[PDB]
């Protein structure tokens, strides 16, 4: 009877909220790729740094 | 009555795969301030290594 109808609504606004976290978690990766990426880069740039200070040692 | 539990079975796999997506991008959102404050630790060590090499000039 009316058990349908709330239960169609009640998946309609779950599918909603899963659509919006699954594109939030997809962000949330790129963000994080990018982070170990000028991480990796900071990184690096004081591998090169530190190199260039052991010889004027 | 077979509608209704499909339904309710529908709504029931679909709440739990959210609960799991929001548990996932916990997880990505604490990697991604990890990252960045391993970013933030190596940007301040640059800093201070910089100024070695410009006393060695
Ligand atoms: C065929 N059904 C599905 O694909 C289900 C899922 C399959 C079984 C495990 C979890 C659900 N689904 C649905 C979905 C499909 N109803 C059936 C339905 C019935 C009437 C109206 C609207 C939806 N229910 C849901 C639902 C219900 C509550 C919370 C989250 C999702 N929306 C999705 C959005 C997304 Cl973003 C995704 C995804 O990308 O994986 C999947 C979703």
């Amino acid at each position: 009877q009316e058990r349908v109808q709330r239960l169609k609504e009640e998946c309609e606004a779950g599918s909603r909220e899963l659509k919006r976290c699954k594109e939030e978690n997809y962000d949330l990766a790129m963000r994080l790729a990018h982070q170990s990426e000028e991480k990796g880069a900071a990184l690096m740039r004081n591998r090169d740094l530190q190199l260039e200070i052991d010889q004027l040692k």
